[PDB]
């Protein structure tokens, strides 16, 4: 019944999945990003160094290509790509639909991220009004065409050296989680954002905005909240970068607890530490960065999602959260 695209871990920090553009089935690797709402692929017309090692899109070889050519720039927090709109058949798992996407010709504003990673493009899994060009989300559009049961998708993330992951479209599969699945209502029209009380030891923020974001390989915390957490924690900031290093077994490292009237979600140090033995013996980096939004906000990124199976439900305007099964 449901369509299941396999997720591959890349250096236990990112994960990617593959999909196709064109009726000649041109293959691409995507970051799958719940926090954005446009699809893009690098073009054969790309003029920049970053495209050299990528799978490139050739509209001339697809009979289902429809020209648009409207110029567009996608601005991410990690950089900018530019190009123009094109329309073609997009295939995700076994499902296809004609889809508007961005043909990228300049990726120099997205370095060094682009050249250092093995993805080709980004496939947005956000809300329509967050898109450029008023593009209906893939999953919404697939439901509207009755190709899937429900306008929802789920993430069961891969775990480095343990199991593969899945982006599942159309339904919720019991095989991905254990214990209860708790639904948290979205608190915003166009982000996968929910309200949770956030506790880290003695520090807490009542009714914080929490964005569940598949494209962010960190937990982000308000900067003042982070500053309090790190006080007398025996961690050291990396020169010039917003990351902190610690002895891996530092017993002061706290557990994040997020609560709603419905549920309680925790994130222990094992889920947010990254070993860096090559930099030194028994050293870890915290996958936590300080970021201020206009309203106090946490991004519950990839470290959160490695622990917790997540359901993104457009029809019920909610995020479902459950403990991910350790193995399939
Ligand atoms: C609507 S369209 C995209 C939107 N535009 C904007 O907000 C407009 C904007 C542009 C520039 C700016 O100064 C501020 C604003 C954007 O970018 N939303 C992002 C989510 C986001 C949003 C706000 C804060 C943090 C992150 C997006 O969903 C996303 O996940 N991204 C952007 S590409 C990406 C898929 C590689 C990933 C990313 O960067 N990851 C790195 C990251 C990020 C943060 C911490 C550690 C690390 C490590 C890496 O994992
Ligand atoms: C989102 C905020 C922007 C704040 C702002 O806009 N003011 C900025 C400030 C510092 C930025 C990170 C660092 O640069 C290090 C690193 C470089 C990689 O290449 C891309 C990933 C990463 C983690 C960056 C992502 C993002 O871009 C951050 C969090």
């Amino acid at each position: 019944s449901n369509d299941n695209i396999e997720l591959v871990d890349f250096q236990n920090i990112m994960f990617y999945g593959d999909a196709e553009v064109g009726d000649n089935q041109q293959p691409f690797t995507f970051i799958l990003d719940t926090g954005s709402a446009n699809l893009w692929v690098p073009s054969v017309k790309c003029t920049t160094a970053g495209c050299l090692t990528k799978h490139l899109y050739d509209s001339s070889k697809s009979r289902t290509y429809e020209k648009d050519g409207t110029k567009v720039e996608m601005n991410y927090v990690s950089g900018t790509v530019s190009g123009f709109f094109s329309k073609d058949l997009v295939t995700v798992g076994n499902l296809s639909l004609p889809y508007k996407f961005i043909e990228v010709i300049d990726t120099n504003g997205f370095e060094p991220t682009y050249t250092a990673s093995t993805f080709d493009g980004i496939l947005g899994l956000g809300w329509k009004d967050l898109s450029i060009g008023s593009v209906d989300p893939i999953v919404v559009e697939l439901k509207n065409q009755n190709k899937i049961e429900n306008a929802l998708f789920t993430f069961y993330l891969p775990v480095h050296d343990k199991h593969t992951g899945f982006l599942t479209i159309g339904g919720i599969e019991e095989r991905f989680y254990e214990g209860p699945l708790t639904y948290e209502k979205l608190n915003h029209d166009l982000y996968w954002q929910i309200t949770l009380d956030a506790h880290v030891g003695n520090i807490m923020l009542e009714k914080a905005n929490c964005i569940v974001d598949s494209g962010t390989s960190a937990i982000t915390v308000p900067t003042d909240f982070l500053n309090k957490m790190l006080q007398n924690l025996d961690v050291i900031k990396v020169p010039f970068l917003p990351f902190y290093v610690t002895l891996c077994n530092n017993s002061k490292l706290p557990t994040f607890e997020f609560t709603s009237e419905n549920g309680k979600y925790t994130l222990e140090p094992e889920y947010y530490l990254q070993h860096i033995e090559d930099v030194g013996p028994g050293l870890c980096m915290l996958n936590i960065i300080g970021l201020d939004f206009p309203v106090p906000t946490f991004i519950l990124g990839d470290p959160f999602m490695r622990k917790y199976f997540t359901v993104f439900d457009y029809d019920n305007q909610s995020v479902g959260i459950a403990l991910a099964k350790k193995n399939l």
